[PDB]
């Protein structure tokens, strides 16, 4: 049941809705136990460095995610979410509910006072999503479907936000390509090219504000991106499932057998 | 949108059932219309003479067909269905119901009284029919689907049926085919050779049984079908539909672009 | 109640849903009745030649709509609706039903059987209607908002599709705006400029295609788009209302007194 | 989010009655933290001494606050209420309840036994509630609307009976404009001048009435103003709430792109 990296897949449902599986909820897992890409669901020739970085990320994820392993119930459904743009995982359990920052970029005063090797993790993790989702928009180009005009980028966005955030704390293309969750997939298809101008001034000073509400009985924080057309939006919620995979298997058909052979009447 | 000739389609539905596209619905639809081969949804080098008896039975069934046009009302859905052994068509239309027996085998004491140009356009149907079932058998050999082992042959029944009643009045697979409408596809994939043995004796006394039971209303007469096993199978109703094409349309998609031209970053 | 030409306005409903005023339902009505600029709901100066084809069209679509306003019986709501590729109008009257071809660009062999002056009355139309649309456009880029992320411009694509059966029956930009009826507002706002590549040959050959199904009570014909993208597109019926405007009057207030006059206590 | 200082908000719902925002509730909980002006969600010229009585009475009512934030529990909405003369804050708290007479004037013996710095202190509150309601009034002044016609002064009542009863323990403006909490606004904007007119008779005597009924369970007390026409009016509970402010973000749109450059056909 291999598959090409980075995919994804277009299934129907109706009362003709598409519906689309991300190459995420599984990506979580594997992150989550640092496995390695030969003991995969999953022509990778224009992906270099693919292996190392992959790997070594997996490796980090895995011990990060250890963390809060340790802590966890026994006994104690899977509805996986992430949060931009420290970029956080967000687990429940029940007994028949946790969280980790993977990418806090909003504020970090420890630039020398963390060690380069969780530096050199973290920039791993971010490039090893970085090239999973150029693989994605490949994906994209390289088959178009029926159902292109349907729906959006909009699952990946805070991961591009995660990628502009290292790109401050160290860009055209990945920036605005998150500025539009919403944004359709053969546009891009289009108009990969010229997508240049704001200019250098709305994102010298911050690239995000951030604004709490007092709601008299806690201190909403959130987070607001200005995007390139000098423009805002929200940062949401975004709860996750996964389709439970049909039980088909591959043909495979071997006989291809022939028919004129048969002494059939004329 | 066109497709070879003698074809069948898999669709799903779930609450993950298949069902079957004939391939008949329309081929009932184009002999209705006496319609050719050019102007029709339609590789057939293996097809000999296809064109000719193609043509010659859509004719032959198109005037047979205005035989009952004629006396339509305007005004007066479609339901049509096929009775073997006469392999009869039945209609019905309303105001916002007839029939037409297209191959009469039961009882023909006119073998020299019906006109030869007659004759040779049942048999022209016949034979288009034969050929389009071995096109049909290639279809199915040519392409396996993971639900290959769930539906049956049981529509094209009479068809063969109608084959044997020729032969009667004019064989080992054709007659074997028929004899199981339950009959699923792989399985003939595997033994098409093998099928020979009712020997002589069953069949020269008569095809099939004729039975009436007098429902003191009425004479219903039946047709008992007897199979190589040396045994039997009642023919029965089978209410037709065709489903509401999608309005899907070929993507065709030609940009095919390139994308490691884009300046991306690593 | 002035305001300027080619508007669009934008109302907040909820349970913060948007939804757009077009400047087309009135646009119809205007074009139904053959009104003149003056006596219209409507800052034009890069407006060039705007008056005359607007009311030389004005006037030719009022004898069109007479065409069957003749007929109309006295006591036979309002629910208009447009069809590509010949954007025809649909009416309906009930007693307490029709329709106009107004631009039949699918086939016309009268290219000088039809007499100069209709063919000049059709050109101002379609020429009305660009500009129309340049002014929409035009009002987009001057004034953003908010929402401007959460609609397409999708009612106006058939108008774009006449302009292109013009060019065939004598262009980039206003193609692929009709490409994508689900384009996004500020997208357009960024990437007016290289809208630039199907280059030669899938247009020569037609530049749509046509499909009728044999739905067997009647032959559906329909019209199929192909895109820029090399791609296609059913073109699909848009029922259309009009909101029933606010009983609003503007405030004009004059007073503006001042309030440091009044010799308050400190 | 800044905004002008005692500002007021017109939302419309519908199933298009209107509905004020305050400038009250936020205003209560910024005097229960002591906030300063500066970090506030807060052109100021004609404010005099605006800041120093600000921060002072938000101390003061900081302090207050705190006497009963002491005692609160952990776990133990937001309703809060107000209550003339006394002008009393009212809250309440439940696990997943308590008053402060803000302004007790209705009887104070203790002229000099009072300390002057806590006296100041109610001093202060009083002139920057009687301030922000000039700027309020200004503020309606500054900016009419449709809905002008449609609301009263009637939540700031109490505030201004406080003012007069400073004046009994130390006008005509603040008094009438307390009077009619049924008042609409464009009047007080038409008539701010002749408001003179009971002339020194009925307020000598006490400006207000108190009068106890003997429920046979309890003692509801209650007071009774009288206004300047001589009239009464009981005064009445009014619970608050506070809108869910809309997630809505500031478009600063920056991009004013030009649409003439464009290669348009014509």
């Amino acid at each position: 049941e291999r598959r090409t990296f980075g995919s994804y897949k277009i299934e129907e449902i109706t009362i003709k809705i598409p519906i689309l599986d991300d190459g995420i909820f599984d990506l979580i897992n594997y992150l989550l136990n640092g496995t390695h890409f030969d003991k995969t669901h999953y022509d990778y020739s224009h992906l270099p460095t693919l292996e190392r970085d992959f790997n070594t990320a997996s490796n980090y994820v895995s011990e990060n995610y250890s963390i809060i392993v340790e802590e966890i119930d026994l006994n104690k459904s899977e509805s996986i979410s992430l949060k931009s743009p420290d970029f956080t995982v967000v687990l429940e359990y029940f007994k028949k509910v946790r969280e980790l920052p993977l990418l806090p970029i909003m504020c970090r005063e420890s630039e020398d006072s963390i060690s380069e090797d969780i530096l050199e993790g973290e920039g791993a993790v971010i490039q090893v999503l970085k090239m999973f989702m150029k693989g994605f928009l490949v994906h994209l180009g390289e088959n178009p479907n029926s159902y292109d005009r349907q729906l959006t980028i909009e699952k990946y966005r805070p991961l591009l936000i995660s990628i502009i955030g290292y790109e401050f704390t160290v860009n055209h293309i990945y920036y605005q390509l998150a500025t539009f969750d919403n944004y359709p997939f053969d546009l891009l298809r289009f108009q990969l090219q010229s997508l240049i101008d704001i200019k250098e001034r709305i994102e010298k000073d911050g690239l995000f504000k951030v604004i709490t509400t007092t709601n008299a009985r806690g201190q909403y924080q959130s987070v607001l991106l200005r995007g390139i057309n000098g423009s805002e939006s929200y940062l949401n919620l975004k709860r996750y499932r996964k389709f439970k995979v049909r039980v088909v298997g591959n043909v495979d058909n071997v006989i291809k057998n022939d028919f004129s052979s048969l002494k059939l009447d004329v």
